[PDB]
Formats: C-alpha cells, structure tokens, sequence
C-alpha cells in the first residue's frame, strides 16, 4: 500500500496464530511486541527507547507475516505502549519512505 | 527522495535558522529535538515512549526547512537518544510509506 502519516500507520500482524496490530516505525531498529508469546528460550537483552530501557526477550529468526506478507526476523518480547514493526522487518517488505 | 531502510533514515533540517540532523520517525507523533535552544515562550509538556516519560518543552510557531519546504510548526525539546522528525513534519511534506 501508499500509507499517508495523518494517523498512525497500523497494520495487522500474525505470529504462529496470534493476530495483532503493530505500529510502523522508520526510528525503530528492532521490532517490539508486547500481547505474544514465543516458544523455548530466549535471549534476555536491553534496549534503549525515548522514555528509557526496558528489558526484553530476544527471539530470533522468527516468521511473521506483516498486512499479509510472510517475512523473517528478530522480535523482541516486552513491555511497550505500542506494538512496535522496525527497520528489521520493514527492509523485508521492501518498504520506502518517499518525502 | 525515495528511501529504503537499511539504514537509519537520518535527514539534516533547519529549526529556527540553526542546522541539525534528524531521523525520520514513523512511529513519532511528534518532533523532538535535544542538542537546541529555541526563543521565546514555551509550554510544559510529557511525551511517552518505550522507556516511559520525559518532561519537554513544546514551541509552536517554530519555522523549520525540511526536504526543500519551509513550513511553521511546533518542536518538542527534551532529551532523547537521537533527534527525531515525526508525522507532525512529515505530514506537511506529503510523505509516505510505500511497500
Ligand atoms: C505534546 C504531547 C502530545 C503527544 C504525546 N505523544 C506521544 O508521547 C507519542 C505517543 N509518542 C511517540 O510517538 C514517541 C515519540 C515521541 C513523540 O512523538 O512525542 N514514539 C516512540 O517513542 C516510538 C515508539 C512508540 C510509538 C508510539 C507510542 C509509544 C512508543 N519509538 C521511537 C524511538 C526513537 C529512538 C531514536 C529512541 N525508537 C525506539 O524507541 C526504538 N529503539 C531503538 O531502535 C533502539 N535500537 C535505540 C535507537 C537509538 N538511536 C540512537 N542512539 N541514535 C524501539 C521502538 C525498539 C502524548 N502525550 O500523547
Ligand atoms: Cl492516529
Ligand atoms: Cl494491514
Ligand atoms: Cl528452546
Ligand atoms: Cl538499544
Ligand atoms: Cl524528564
Ligand atoms: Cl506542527
Ligand atoms: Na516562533
């Protein structure tokens, strides 16, 4: 799709069954969800955001599928305001940003 | 410009006469910036991010050069781990997201 910014760009995202909303964000490196679960072990890491750190679960090469479009990357599990997509996962859709 | 994201997506702009570099931000309500001083009168304000909240001072009527515009609008100052361009800014370029 062409996604103006007048709202928040949400699209739905869907991991092993769980059908969520996430936020698309060209200043998120990495991709942070909160309402998931992932199986087995995981890799417990610090990221930075504007408010703070915050600790998070890192899994890695996950399948997701994004407004419809099966890629695979790092998810962070962890506590955030808004599901978040990042950088990580957009080059995956081949996405732009065009200004 | 039509720009992909592998990298960050940094842009130098024009706030108040002074240049500074920036990310675009998606996920940003708004812009906010920490290494300026901006004139005049503010008001308090609270933004939230992952980490939690930080206390800023919001200027409107700010006159900023952006991607070849010159466009009015308001700017947050308050600390942040990078200065950030958000849809407040990219809405008035036109900006979109693509993929
Ligand atoms: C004036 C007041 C009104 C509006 C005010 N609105 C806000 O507070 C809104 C919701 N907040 C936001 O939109 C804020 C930015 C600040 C702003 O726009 O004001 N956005 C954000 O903080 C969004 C995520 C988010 C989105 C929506 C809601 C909550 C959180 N992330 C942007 C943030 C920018 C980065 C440079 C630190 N990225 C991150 O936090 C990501 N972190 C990372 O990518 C890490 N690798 C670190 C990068 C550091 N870079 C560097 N050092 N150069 C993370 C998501 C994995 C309100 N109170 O409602
Ligand atoms: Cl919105
Ligand atoms: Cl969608
Ligand atoms: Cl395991
Ligand atoms: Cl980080
Ligand atoms: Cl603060
Ligand atoms: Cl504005
Ligand atoms: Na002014």
């Amino acid at each position: 799709p062409q996604i103006t910014l007048w709202q928040r760009p949400i699209v739905t995202i869907k991991i092993g069954g769980q059908l969520r909303e996430a936020l698309l964000d060209t200043g998120a490196d990495d991709t942070v969800l909160e309402d998931i679960d992932l199986p087995g072990r995981w890799k417990p890491k610090l990221i930075v955001g504007i408010g703070g750190f915050v600790k998070v679960r890192q899994y890695e090469q996950v399948p997701i599928e994004i407004a419809g479009h099966k890629v695979v990357g790092t998810v962070l599990i962890g506590p955030t305001p808004s599901n978040i997509i990042g950088r990580n996962l957009m080059t995956q859709l081949g996405a732009t940003l065009n200004f």
